[PDB]
Order: C-alpha cells, then sequence, then structure tokens
C-alpha cells in the first residue's frame, strides 16, 4: 500500500473529491475526523466509529504527551494498539493546545505548566516531531506558533514568519527519522491570520519547503463565518493544487459546506461529540435539544432519514429520558448518531460533487437546514 | 410460548440447574440479572448486554414510576420497546427502594416524596401491580414491607404479617388483571428477618397463596455473609421446592456461590456496574482497581482466561488510562467486563451442577479467588 497518494477524482468549481491512500488506509476526501483527543473518541468503542463511515480519527500532541505519555504509549506499541483503532490517525502538532490550555515562547519552542498538575514541559519542532513519531501517527502536523485574532498586522507577520521557521525545522525532524518518513505523510500549516499578503507569503514558504497536505491554519478562532470564508476566498487557491488542503477545527455543518465550496479536503471538529454529550442531535431539519419537554413522547428518531444504528432502533423519547437522568448510554447513543450524521453530510457532498450537482446540494441542504 | 415453565434439569445437594421458560425467551438458572434501574443498564446497549451472555435484566417500579413515569411508558409502549430490551424483564415492587431512598407507612401502603424533587408520591400493593403491568414487565414482584436489621423478634414478626397480608394483594390485583396473568410471572416475597419461625410463617402463607417464584427477602442489608448463609440454610427449604429461589440484591461472586449452594436460582445486584464504573474489575484471581499505577504499562487483558469482547480487544494499561481520565469509553469496557465474568460465573456454576461437579467447582473458585 503506498505511504501517501492523493487523487482528485471529480471537481465543481473550487470543490474536489477523492481520495487519500494510505498504509493503514483509504481516505475518502472531502473527510470529515471525528476527536479522539486522550485516545479515544469520546464514548465510542474504534468499531463504532468505524461503523459510522469515518475513515480516520484525530489524536492530540498535547494530551497525549501528558496523559497517559509518548515514551509510554510507544512501549505500549504505539497509538492504534493502545486504544484498537488500527485505520490512518492524524495528530495535531501541540502548539494550540499549549497556548489554550496551559507558558515561556521563544524561538526554540515554548516551555509550559500542564494543566492537570502544572509539571514543566517543553514543546519545539523537533519534540513534537518526535512525540508524534513515538505515537505511529499516519498524518504528521508541523509544529505552528498560533496567532490570537484580532492581531495587528506586524504581530500576525511576525508570527507567521516564526511558523514558517518552525515549519522547516519539522520538515527537517520528520526527515531524519527514516520510519516516518517511510510510514507517515507530513502536513504544513499557513499562517497569516486575515491578511492577503502574509497568507499568501506563508503559502509561498510552505511550498518552498514542500508538504504532503497543507492546513489553513488561524481561523475559526473567533472572526465568525463570513470572515472565515472571505479569508478561506483568498487562502486556498495561493496552496498547491494537487495535495489536500485541510481546515482544522471545523465546524458546524454549514461551515463545512462552504469550506468544500472553496477548496477545503478535510474536517476535525469536537461539535458531534461534545455537543452530542450535552443533548445536542444535528438533524436534517438543524439542531434540536433533545432535552427539551417536547421532545417527551416523540416516539420518532431523532432524526427519521438517518441511516444510523441508533435511529433504526430508539426513539427520541428515550434518549430525551437518558440524557435528562444523566444516562452513560445517552451519551454514547447522542454520540454515535453525531458522528454518524457527520459522516452522512461528508458522503453527500463527496456524491454530490462526483455527479457534477455540489451546488444543488450546497443550495438545497441550507435551505432545509436552516428553516 | 409458555408464559412461565420452570424444569429443573440437574441437582447436586442443595444446588439446583434448569430453565424458566417464557413467552419472551428463555432464562437459564442459576441466573444472574443485570441491573437497569432507569430503563438502561448503565453504560451498556441492550445487544451488548445480551452478547454478554444475559438472559433476563431488573428494573425498578419506584425508579421508573418516578422518571419517565408509568403510564408515560406504557404510551410509548412499554418498557421492553422504550429501552430496546426484547428479552424478560423482572421489576422489583418498590418496597425497599421507597424506603432506602425516600415517607408514611401505613395498612394501606406508603406514601413518600420523590428524591428528585420532592413530589409526594403512593405505592400500595395494587399501586405496585399496576405500574409494573404498565411498564411490561415480565416478572412481577410482590409488594412488600421491608424490615431493618437488625430487628426485634416482635418487629420482624409484625413486618413480615404486613408483608404476608400484601402478598394476598399483590397476587388478587395481578390475578385481576387478565393480560398480566395470561403473560407474565408473579414472584412472592419471604420475610421473617433472621429468624427461623417467622421465616417459615412467612414460607407457609406465601406457599397457601401461591406464587411461580418465590423471593427470600429481607437478606443483604448489613448482617454479613455468614449470618445471611446461616439464614438461607433454613429458609430456603421452606419455600417450594418446585418453583424458583430468587435472592435479591446478592452479590458478590463468593456470595453467589455460597448461595447456589444452598438452593438459590435467581439473582440481581448493582455490583458488576457500579463498580465496573468506579475501576474494580473482577477476576478469577479476585477484584482488582484498574486505576492503581501497578496497570499502567501491563499489556495483559483484565482477565486472561475472560472470553469476553473486551478481553479480546484491549489491555489493563489502556482501561487504566481510561479510568484516571474519566472517559466513558472506560465506564463501557469495565461494565461490559464485569457483566461478562459475572455471566461467565454462572454458566461455570450451570455446568458444574449439570455434570455433578459442582462441589469442586465452588473449592476450586475460592481456593484461587481468595490467594
Ligand atoms: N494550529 C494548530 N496546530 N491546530 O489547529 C487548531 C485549530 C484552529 N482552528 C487553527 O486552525 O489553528
Ligand atoms: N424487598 C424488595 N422488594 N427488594 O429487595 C431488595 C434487596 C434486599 N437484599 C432484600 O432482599 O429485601
Ligand atoms: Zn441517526
Ligand atoms: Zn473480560
Amino acid at each position: 500500500r503506498p505511504r501517501f497518494s492523493f487523487s482528485i477524482a471529480a471537481r465543481e468549481g473550487k470543490a474536489r473529491t477523492g481520495t487519500i491512500e494510505m498504509k493503514r488506509g483509504v481516505i475518502r476526501t472531502p473527510a470529515f475526523m471525528p476527536v479522539g483527543t486522550a485516545a479515544t473518541v469520546k464514548a465510542l468503542k474504534p468499531e463504532t466509529v468505524r461503523a459510522t463511515g469515518a475513515d480516520i480519527i484525530l489524536g492530540n500532541t498535547y494530551h497525549l504527551m501528558l496523559r497517559p505519555g509518548a515514551e509510554r504509549i510507544a512501549k505500549l506499541g504505539g497509538l492504534h494498539s493502545f486504544m484498537g483503532w488500527d485505520r490512518p490517525i492524524l495528530t495535531d502538532s501541540g502548539g494550540y493546545q499549549v497556548m489554550s490550555l496551559s507558558t515561556k515562547q521563544s524561538e526554540e519552542g515554548v516551555t509550559f505548566k500542564s494543566h492537570l498538575d502544572g509539571s514543566r514541559h517543553m514543546l519545539s519542532p523537533e519534540r513534537s516531531i518526535e512525540i508524534q513519531h513515538l505515537l505511529g501517527s499516519d498524518i504528521v502536523m508541523a509544529f505552528d506558533e498560533c496567532t490570537p485574532y484580532p492581531a495587528t498586522p506586524s504581530r500576525a507577520a511576525s508570527s507567521m514568519e516564526r511558523s514558517m521557521r518552525w515549519a522547516k525545522r519539522s520538515r527537517d525532524a520528520f526527515d531524519s527519522r527514516k520510519e516516518q518518513a517511510e510510514n507517515a505523510a507530513l502536513f504544513g500549516i499557513q499562517q497569516g491570520s486575515v491578511f492577503e499578503n502574509l497568507r499568501q507569503q506563508s503559502a509561498d514558504a510552505l511550498a518552498e519547503i514542500g508538504f504532503d497536505g497543507y492546513a489553513v491554519g488561524g481561523l475559526a478562532v473567533g472572526e465568525g463565518q463570513d470572515e472565515m470564508f472571505r479569508v478561506l476566498d483568498f487562502s486556498v487557491p495561493m496552496l498547491p493544487d494537487d495535495k489536500p488542503h485541510y481546515l482544522m477545527g471545523v465546524g458546524k455543518p454549514d461551515d463545512i459546506v462552504g469550506a468544500v465550496e472553496r477548496g477545503i479536503d478535510m474536517f476535525d471538529c469536537v461539535l458531534p461529540t461534545r455537543s452530542g454529550r450535552n443533548g445536542q442531535a444535528f438533524t436534517w431539519d438543524g439542531p434540536i435539544n433533545i432535552r427539551n419537554a417536547r421532545f417527551s413522547e416523540d416516539l420518532k428518531p431523532l432524526d427519521s432519514e438517518c441511516h444510523c444504528a441508533v435511529c433504526q432502533k430508539w426513539s427520541r423519547a428515550y434518549i430525551h429520558h437518558l440524557i435528562r437522568a444523566g444516562e452513560i448510554l445517552g451519551a454514547m447513543l447522542m454520540t454515535e448518531h453525531n458522528i454518524a450524521f457527520y459522516q452522512q453530510l461528508m458522503q453527500k457532498i463527496r456524491d454530490s460533487i462526483s455527479e457534477g450537482r455540489f451546488s444543488q446540494f450546497a443550495q438545497d441542504f441550507r435551505a432545509r437546514y436552516f428553516a
């Protein structure tokens, strides 16, 4: 099987659909990656994650380096063996969580205090890559410096420039590890805040280094959908067309559809899992709050067109009861349904692009979802 | 299919093994019933409960009458449909929880305040039977008055006598409901605390009324194993031999083995589910606390002879991590393993009795479990 082979089977406007072939499996694009931060997609066995249609999941360098620890995971046989997921895993590099959850920053990297116990740790391009090697992930993210929003052009520029130096260091560290270079892929992260000239400079620097894929970083950090879409409008075309484009930490269903319309191939977000546990279910007519009294005697499934196992077997009324009672099975069923909904959305996106009817799909989807 | 047909296939001493045939399935005895108090066996889908080997689960009249409500469950199609478990369900009558979790007691019944919101409710033999009819349970428990431990002989006698009057009222209420009388079974509950003469009077009263099965009530309420076993020694032989004998709210694996040696056919307890969520796993070498540091790098499964799906797929080290991190999947995996362990114990009990080697099994089991 190939290390990394991206094929585009069809286009419609800026939208693309295709496949990434890797040693542990094929990833159908556009793809949604369930988030499995602490070596679990919360409340789901791996087999259930797969049954929803997911091809790849996300793990987090920052959380796993603290608990259970990267060298421990490697000693236990790697992340895939540890958690029982044998398909591809993408790991974020830690650079965002170190800033959001922990700190001393310099050109070498970041030192920080753990949010679990205040112990001191270090991340750097070289250490992030080494941790991801120890975990055994299939798609490795370059280590970046995250730019707060809003930022002055000058602060966004200096942060982007450091990120680009760290991208080169990440490339070199990855290429020095034969096992990683032979079996994994490395993605670079474009920065530059909302500024077109900086996004261009960042894209140029990343392409000069060369990566297997390119993430648009620094968005979905408080700017709102209109601004995110404006930035994607000019930023995605700057990236190499022939490699996957990954929008990190996005998003709501309508964010996904609009980002695909702008050339994004891959997504991750905690929304389906987190909001499932908190009682929000996604439906083709928009989200519902299952705890609401209107569902107490509703025998319909969460969504009456959903193909998932939850909607084949249990009612809104039952799941309403479970969530109100604090029952673990409520979190399990809501999470399975939401991840399945996201995967069915991605499938409809892929099919509509392949069939040359994605523009109509997006319009039909919005009209109903927001009615 | 029969409403209720109990067959004893084999005996060894006072131990029996056999089957209870009911309309929704066969119950192999001795049987362990996972507890599904609030219309869920905590952290398990019904299909997973079945996959562990369980033939029947327990629901609770007290909890379900408060949330979601008995008439609501009936309007939604009954408890089996509501929760997605299509095999037999036994429901306790509410008489113990009303005293332990809520109260005004009289000959008519009990009035009490809900533990959820302080609202006022009533239970009586007639209302308990009606609630169990609305739920649709397959085995209905008579409504009893629970005797605290310790109790004077005179207080135990007056409580037992009231329970026997309530047993007759339960019988009559059940027999007045054609649907229930045709499709469900009714069990009576022996009382009398630790006193042989009262246990005899209680057994005689229950047999005169006539029930499909007989529970030994009022034990495992603080008296300890030695005293519980002493009382079982004389109490079980007083019950009709040709009907199932049910020990309610028991227990640890060694409690089960000793109770089977004394003629008990059926058990329920929250221990495997509750202690699973709290990090205690049952093994053939005794319980382990999976959170203990000694398991942090242990690649063995929870138990290296267990047949369950958890022990085929995940290590102690992984489950240790999950429970320490507060992850729902930890509770799911620990609970599945513990319920599977209990079912494998019951299977070994059944096979050993059938094969005339239960005495040796019990000795071998204890020697290892307590080594
Ligand atoms: N930047 C890193 N390493 N992770 O991404 C975090 C998600 C955020 N939306 C972003 O795109 O930055
Ligand atoms: N008594 C009723 N209704 N429920 O049983 C509660 C369990 C307790 N061990 C008992 O045997 O009483
Ligand atoms: Zn669904
Ligand atoms: Zn097991």
